[PDB]
């Protein structure tokens, strides 16, 4: 769409140039073009990326109305997204009949009934983090956190996606670990993605030359290995919990695109905030005692961590909270409007991406009391009232949220509690104090993370 929509609409915005639109403003990353974009703007703004119109709306009713009240109506879909071959049938990537049957399918996998009966198998995982993690701490050295960590997400995805039990770090030669580790997030600002987004009428020719942006090596081999984990005797995994629910049904190639996108949606996210989460305990070390004392209180010396235990540890789910509001990891959320639409008293005109900046509401002065500080009490059984759930919104919200977020906090939580059962965690003189974000179209820091481990 013509870069004169948003002054036609009287909607204020960055002026974008002929071709580019506004991409040359992401030379520091989508989290700062966000906060700019939103203290010279107002409440909502619009820029182009590329030819397509995005429209930011920071307004929690007008979010709602977004993410909750017209998601089946008018915006159910992602933006369109590069060429992906067979992997346009993972659910994320899917859109309006396919997502919701898709959704519809899946959502009985992700119970917490189901994750309980996961749990056993992820708390296996925990013990051989810290088995890990005492040897390159009895060594001494300064630890890399996306490391160790990198590891720990593999090896509960393996076996909870289906049961391929491997120490991920001390097998980084499995041919298995080395092709899921391939499975990383999207740069947005690389090279690559950002020709797609000024020439994305090439699109389709990537598709008919089977150029897909899942590496073809990677998707061959699993799609390979998940036909012969498939084919038997009989004697609890996403895979087996996708076969049995085998308009309905699911599909063979459908089955497969889920399994790799649940490692793609799962790999380097719980990595990332795990590592953020940590980085915050090491400089705020009266934040990490507080913690291990909620933990020695509820688990004493040292006892197994369990569903029912992780849930009720008040400090650390408000220290994960805040964590995800200083580095919501998805940055924003976004939604194709489907047809023109007025919402509180705003003109949606076809075909625009709507997109809530999460990242640049979550540090706004109007919500947040000192923004740019890390404070769980903010999270605090009685100080959470006034949290807005269309501001706060880490795993995003509405029918087309994170599937996967009481998975993800479940994982991250045995995590950090197994950790700091055995260990505390202090900053380097090679650590980055103040941290320093990125400036490619990942949230995650400059230099990597690297802390002391030290046994308790
Ligand atoms: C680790 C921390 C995680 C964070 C912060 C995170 C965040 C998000 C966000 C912001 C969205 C977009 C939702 C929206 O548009 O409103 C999303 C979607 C999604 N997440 Fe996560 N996620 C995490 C982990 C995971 C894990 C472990 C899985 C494993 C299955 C997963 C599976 C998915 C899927 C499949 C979607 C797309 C759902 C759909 O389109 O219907 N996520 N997540
Ligand atoms: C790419 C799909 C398949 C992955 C899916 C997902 O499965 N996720 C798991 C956890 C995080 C989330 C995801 O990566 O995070 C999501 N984010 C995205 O992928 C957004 C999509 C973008 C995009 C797609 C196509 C062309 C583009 N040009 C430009 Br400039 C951008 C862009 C910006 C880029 N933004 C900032 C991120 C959501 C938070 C919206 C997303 O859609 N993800």
């Amino acid at each position: 769409h013509s870069h004169g929509l948003f002054k036609k609409l009287g909607i204020p915005g960055p002026t974008p140039l002929p071709f580019l639109g506004n991409i040359l403003s992401y030379h520091k990353g989508f989290c700062m073009f966000d906060m700019e974009c939103h203290k010279k703007y107002g409440k909502v703004w619009g820029f182009y990326d590329g030819q397509q119109p995005v429209l930011a709306i920071t307004d929690p009713d007008m979010i709602k109305t977004v993410l909750v009240k017209e998601c089946y109506s008018v915006f159910t879909n992602r933006r369109p997204f590069g060429p992906v071959g067979f992997m346009k049938s993972a659910i994320s990537i899917a859109e309006d009949e396919e997502w919701k049957r898709l959704r519809s399918l899946l959502s009985p996998t992700f119970t917490s009934g189901k994750l309980k009966e996961m749990v056993p198998i992820i708390a296996q995982y925990g013990d051989v983090l810290v088995r890990n993690l005492r040897r390159e701490a009895e060594t001494g050295k300064p630890v890399t956190l996306k490391d160790v960590f990198g590891a720990y997400s593999m090896d509960v995805i393996t076996s909870t996606s289906f049961g391929v039990n491997i120490d991920s770090l001390n097998n980084p030669q499995d041919p298995f670990v080395e092709n899921t580790k391939k499975l990383l997030r999207f740069d947005f600002l690389d090279p690559f993605f950002l020709s797609i987004t000024v020439f994305p009428f090439l699109i389709p020719i990537l598709e008919v030359l089977n150029i897909c942006v899942f590496p073809r090596e990677v998707t061959n081999f699993l799609r390979k290995s998940v036909k012969r984990m498939k084919e038997e005797d009989t004697q609890v995994d996403f895979l087996q919990l996708m076969i049995d629910s085998q308009h309905k049904a699911l599909s063979d190639l459908e089955l497969v695109a889920q399994s790799i996108i649940f490692i793609f949606a799962g790999y380097e996210t719980t990595s990332s905030v795990l590592s953020f989460i940590m980085y915050e305990l090491a400089t705020h070390p009266d934040v990490q005692q507080k913690l291990q004392e909620e933990i020695d209180a509820v688990l004493p010396n040292k006892a197994p961590p369990t569903y029912d235990t992780v849930l009720q540890m008040e400090y650390l789910d408000m220290v994960v909270n805040e964590t995800l509001r200083l580095f919501p990891i998805a940055m924003r959320l976004e939604r194709v409007c489907k047809k023109d639409v007025e919402i509180n008293g705003m003109f949606i005109p076809k075909g625009v991406v709507v997109m809530i900046p999460s990242y640049a509401l979550h540090r706004d002065p109007k919500y947040w009391t000192e923004p740019e500080k890390f404070l769980p009490e903010r999270f605090s059984k009685k100080n959470k009232d006034n949290i807005d759930p269309y501001i706060y919104t880490p795993f995003g919200s509405g029918p087309r949220n994170c599937i996967g977020m009481r998975f993800a906090l479940m994982n991250m939580k045995l995590a950090l509690i197994r950790v700091l059962q055995n260990f505390s965690f202090k900053p380097c003189k090679e650590t980055q104090i103040p941290l320093k974000l990125s400036l490619g179209g990942l949230l995650q820091p400059e230099k990597p993370v690297v802390l002391k481990v030290e046994s308790r």
